[PDB]
């Protein structure tokens, strides 16, 4: 760690000040120097013989990668503000799924947490659902009280407490069978490969393609890296820094 | 194909009738016989000139596996009824997750679809969430209007249209810091390995452990394999067969 300490103190002092402020609410730190790194995080020293420990978002399994993980953490402070990059991540994130989770309000007054197959044509997204499923009644009766969530697989996520997610308050509407329907479905068949029952449900008339018109969105890709979305506008949510601990 | 047809006609005639009834709502079929199998499904012939095609829930890439895939589908008709086996699968399914999806009702009136880390002390399950998140207001103000979903990862599922899932109408209640909190949190650290920020959020006072009391549940593990659950009782939902296409 001796070499790492030298490296950080020589090229990432301003980043460390950024980390101290963002994660520790330490605003006027002096004598900022890198103290250590271990498989789970780093320790930054400052001021009156003090330190702030900041954990990585995963365990770094090989000591050979401690340096890069530390650099990534230091660079995350400014990267948080690369809105163009976040916008591109959001687009690519959505393209990596063939299904989404939903919250709907059923006519029985109870919320419903479910999931449905996701399809798309251009920038238009849709879900394909059956009248037999509990979420159908809510999509039909409360079409504008719906939230759609793109949630990263637990097995692909950094940890159980940081699964990347993209959520949108959504207005829904039914799409009748026809040209629009076939374009979305053919696209789904091509992308997925079309096996597994997909061909069967296309012919089941109790299934409906429902367009998703997204309104307010919230994207979370890392600790202290949450964003609000609306149309083509995206804004970082934490200019004030760590809000936890009743900050 | 000749050997597979011969095998199915000699050993699975009753299963094929079961599949015709279940998936095709064909009840008085005669002259039932196995017709073919391909990478995506099987075809059963019946009557003078009719057939029913039933797709596998995944593509069988190697023809060496067609017979087993076919036998699996045939045997699924009766296996669907094994409630003791389903009970076992449900318990094991929940133990395979360290997080769940949630639907909550925000005080403003809109529903919220989110997710939270999942913890437990034996049979008691809990979630751990922060006051900074939108689902907190619904968990605090509409604590008995919540649905928890255990959803299989898309990358592990048979397909996009068949991700296994277990959903429960749930009543929630807050757990104060103390011995119960520590038991659940310590168990979570030991299970997950405790890296990635878990240790940091334990100390954040804006986070609360919330116990989940599951009520009605619905488990879906395959096509035509959906079950209703309430406490210690489980029941198969499809006695009437394929409900799709407005079969009523
Ligand atoms: C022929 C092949 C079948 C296919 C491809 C198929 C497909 C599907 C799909 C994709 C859904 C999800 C709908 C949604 O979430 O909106 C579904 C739900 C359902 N299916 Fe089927 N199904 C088939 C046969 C059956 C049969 C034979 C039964 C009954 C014995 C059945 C009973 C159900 C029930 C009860 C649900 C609702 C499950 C839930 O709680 O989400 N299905 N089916
Ligand atoms: C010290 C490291 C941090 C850790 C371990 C951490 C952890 C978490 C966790 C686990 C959640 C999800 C809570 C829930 O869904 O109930 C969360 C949410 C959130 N955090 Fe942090 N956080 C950290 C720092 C920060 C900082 C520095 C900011 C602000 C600049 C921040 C802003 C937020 C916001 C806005 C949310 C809500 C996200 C959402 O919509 O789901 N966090 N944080």
């Amino acid at each position: 760690l001796n070499r790492i300490i030298e490296h950080m103190n020589a090229h990432h002092v301003e980043d460390m000040k950024g980390l101290l402020k963002k994660f520790g609410q330490v605003h006027h730190a002096e004598n900022v120097a890198f103290k250590s790194v271990d498989s789970q995080g780093i320790v930054i020293g400052y001021n009156n013989n003090q330190t702030l420990r900041i954990e990585f978002n995963h365990e770094v399994k090989d000591p050979k990668d401690y340096k890069n993980a530390t650099i990534e953490l230091c660079q995350s402070v400014e990267k948080t503000h690369d809105l163009k990059g976040v916008e591109e991540e959001v687009k690519a994130f959505k393209e990596g799924f063939d299904s989404v989770c939903l919250a709907t309000l059923h006519p029985n007054g109870h919320v419903v947490c479910s999931y449905a197959p996701l399809m798309s044509d251009g920038k238009q997204y849709y879900i394909y659902v059956s009248e037999v499923a509990e979420h159908f009644a809510g999509l039909k009766n409360n079409p504008h009280n719906v939230e759609v969530m793109f949630l990263e697989d637990e097995s692909k996520a950094k940890s159980a407490i940081l699964r990347k997610r993209l959520r949108y308050k959504t207005n829904t509407r039914f799409i009748e069978r026809g040209a629009e329907f076939d374009k979305a479905f053919d696209s789904f068949i091509e992308k997925t490969g079309g096996a597994g029952g997909i061909k069967t449900i296309r012919a089941m008339q109790d299934f409906h393609l429902i367009a998703l018109d997204f309104k307010e969105g919230r994207f979370v890709k890392g600790f202290g890296q949450a964003y609000d979305i609306l149309g083509d506008k995206i804004a970082y949510v934490g200019d004030k820094g760590n809000p936890h601990n009743f900050a």
